C-alpha cells in the first residue's frame, strides 16, 4: 500500500511531526511511504520577513494525491482552521472530486499549535474536506483523540511518539485494505 | 463481519431510514446485520403527549456495541446535534471507552431533519464522539457527503436509496477488514 | 438585564465554575443574576452509587429561559459534546424555538474536562443549538490581561481540568477566566437591555 | 457605527450576496457600510481561463479590519470550509490578533454552494476563527417573517445555490435573507457603538 504524508509547515513544527509520522508508517511491512509538502504561497520575500523555515521536501501536485491508498495530512493550527496554504492546495482538488479519485481512500490529520487552543477545530474542519472527497477518516482515539498534535508555547519526545503511532496505525489499515 | 444499525427515532423517520440502511448492508455477502434502538428516555405519558411513534425494535445496551465490526448510527437532527436520547445512551459508553472496546471499528452516521438545516452539524458532531472511541469514520461523499439524510418539511425513494448505499458501502468495508 | 447561568454538573466541577461565572456577572450593576441547573436524568440510586454530587441550585424549566436577556450555559465535556442531561433539556425548547422566544438574546458557554480532549468541540457544538434559537454567541477570545482578577492568566469559553480521576478542583486561574466570562457577558447584556 | 462587508467571490455569487447584505445594512441610520473583497490569489491568466469574474469592489488589507465595529464575512463553500483566498487573508491577521484589535466587535457570515452540501460547515468553521479574535458571533436563526422584504421566505447565515454548473443566480428569496442579515447586524452595531 502507498502512504503519502502531505504537509504544510512555516516554522518547521509540522515538518518535524511529518518525519515522525513517516517513520511510524515505515514500520509497517508492505507500506510504501512518501513525504511531500504543499507549495508555499507567500512570495519568498514575505516568507523570509516572517522568519519562515525554508522547506525542501518535494512539492506535491493536487492531482497526484490519487496515486496513494492513504494520505496523512499535516497542518499548523491557524485560528482553528488549516493554513491558507493547505486550503489553497485543497481548493485545487476539484478535478479529483469530480472524478471520485480519492473516494474510499484512508485519510488522517495531524497538527501543531501554540498554547491558545484551536487544534481540535483545525483537525475536525480538515476532516470535513476529506469527507467531501469520500475519504475514510482515521482518528487516533486514546492531546486529542482526533490526531497527533504538538504544542509549543521543538516537539516533545511523547508528541513524536504519538505521531509515529498515527503513521504506523494508518499504514497498517492501508495494508489491511490494499495489500 | 457483524454490522449494527443503531438508531433513535421519535416520529418514525429514522426508523424508516434504519430499515433501508439494514437492507443495503444485507446485500453484502458475509455481513451479518442487526437493527436495534436506543431506549426512549421520555416517560410514555410524555412520549404519547408529543405524538410519538412507539418503537418496537430490540433495545440495545451500551455494552453490546463492542460485539460489532461496524456500527451505523441514526439520529434525528435536534438543533444541529444528535438527540438527547442518543446522547444519553452514548454517555453510558464510558466503560467501553476505558477498555478500548470500540477502538478501530467502523462507524457511520445517518440523520433525519426538517427543512431548517442542521443535519450536517448533527452528523459531524456525532463523529466527534465516535472519534473519542477511536472509531474509523465513514462518510458517504458524493444531500450531504457526511451521511444519508431525509428531509421532511415519509422519506423519498431517492433518500432511501442513498441510505441503502450507505449500508452496503459500510458493510462491504467491514467484510474487507474482518471477513 | 437578567442573566441566567444554566448548568449541568455530575461531580461538581461545572457547579464550581457556574458559581464563578455568576460571581463575575454579579459585578455588573444592573445585571440580575440567577444560577439554575438542568434536571438530573439518572435515577437517584444510580447517581448516588456513581459518586454523583447533590446540588443546591434550583432546577430550571425549559419555559423560563424566555425570561432572561443572556444565558450562560455550562456543561461537562462528554466525548466532545454537551452532556445527555443538557441535550435532553435543550430538546425540550421546541416551543421556545417556534415562538422566537430566545431570538437575539446573548448566549455563552463554559465547560470542564477530565484530561483536556474534546473541550473545543463541546463548546462549539453547543453554539450550534444556540444559533438555531437565533442567539448571539459570545466567545471569550483572549481578553486583556488586566480584566482577570488573577494575574498571569481556549478562546471559545472558560474551561477546567478535573483530572483523569475527577479529583482535581478548579484552580484560581481557571476560576478567574470563568469570572471574567460572566462579567463580560453581563456587561453586554446591560449594554443591550439596560 | 462602521460596518464592513468583506467577501471572496470567484464567479460572482458571493459578490451578489455581499451587495444584498450591504443594501440591508444601509437601511440602518447611523450605520456607515463599506463593501470590500479579499485579494484574488490565482494568477490573472489562470483566473480568467477558469471563467472567473472581475469585480469592482476595492481590495481590503488585513490591517483595516480594525477600523470597523462589525464585519460581515462572505465566502463560497469550498469542501465545507471557507475559500483558500479568505483563509490566506485571515492568516494575515496575526498582528490584529496580538493587539486585541477585533476583540468584542460583531461578526457574521454568509455563503454560497453549488448543490448545498457543506454550507453549514463553511459558516461554523469560519465562526471558529472569529472566536479566536474574540468577536461576538451573530447567527441569523429563523427571523420573524415580517422582517424580510420578500414574503414567504440554515440559521447560521444567509446562503445561495449556484447550481452544479454555477449558472444559477441568487433568487429574490435568498437575497431577502441576505438583506435581513445586513440590516440585523448593522442594527446591533449601532445599538452597541452609536
Ligand atoms: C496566523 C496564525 C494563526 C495561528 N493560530 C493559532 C491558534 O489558533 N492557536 C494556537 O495555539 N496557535 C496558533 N498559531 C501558532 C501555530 O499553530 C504554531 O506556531 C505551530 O507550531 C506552527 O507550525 P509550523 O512550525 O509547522 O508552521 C497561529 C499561527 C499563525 C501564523
Ligand atoms: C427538539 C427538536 C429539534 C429539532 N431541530 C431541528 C433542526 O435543527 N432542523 C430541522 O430541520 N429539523 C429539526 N427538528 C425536526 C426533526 O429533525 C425531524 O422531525 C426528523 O424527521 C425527525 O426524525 P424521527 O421521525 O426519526 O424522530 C427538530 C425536532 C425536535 C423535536
Ligand atoms: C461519558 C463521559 C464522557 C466523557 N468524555 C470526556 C472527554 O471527551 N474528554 C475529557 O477530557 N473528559 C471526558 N469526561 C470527563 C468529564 O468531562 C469530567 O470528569 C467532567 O468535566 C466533570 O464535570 P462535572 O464534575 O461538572 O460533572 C467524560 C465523562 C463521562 C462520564
Ligand atoms: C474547490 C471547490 C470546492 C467546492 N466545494 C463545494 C462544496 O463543498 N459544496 C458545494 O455545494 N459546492 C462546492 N463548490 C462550489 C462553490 O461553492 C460555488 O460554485 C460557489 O458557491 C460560487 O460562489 P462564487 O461565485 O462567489 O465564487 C466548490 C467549488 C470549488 C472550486
Amino acid at each position: 500500500a502507498k502512504v503519502l504524508v502531505l504537509y504544510y509547515s512555516m516554522y518547521g513544527h509540522i515538518e518535524t511531526m511529518a518525519r515522525a509520522v513517516a517513520e511510524g508508517a515505515s514500520k509497517v511491512d508492505g507500506a510504501e511511504v512518501v513525504v511531500k509538502r504543499v507549495p508555499e504561497t507567500m512570495p519568498p520575500q514575505l516568507f523570509e520577513k516572517a522568519g519562515g523555515k525554508t522547506q525542501t521536501a518535494p512539492v506535491a501536485t493536487p492531482q497526484e494525491l490519487a496515486d496513494y491508498d492513504a494520505i496523512i495530512f499535516g497542518t499548523p493550527t491557524r485560528f482553528g482552521n488549516m493554513s491558507g496554504q493547505m486550503r489553497t492546495f485543497l481548493d485545487q482538488t476539484g478535478g479529483l472530486w469530480a472524478s471520485g479519485a480519492l473516494y474510499g481512500k484512508l485519510a488522517s490529520v495531524f497538527s501543531s499549535t501554540g498554547t491558545g487552543g484551536g487544534q481540535e477545530q483545525t483537525i475536525t474542519s480538515t476532516w470535513t474536506t476529506l469527507a467531501h472527497h469520500g475519504m475514510v477518516i482515521v482518528p487516533i482515539g486514546y492531546g486529542t483523540p482526533y490526531g497527533a498534535t504538538t504544542i509549543a508555547g521543538q516537539p516533545s519526545q511523547e508528541e513524536l511518539s504519538i505521531a509515529r503511532y498515527q503513521g504506523e496505525y494508518v499504514a497498517g489499515l492501508a495494508v489491511k485494505l490494499n495489500g
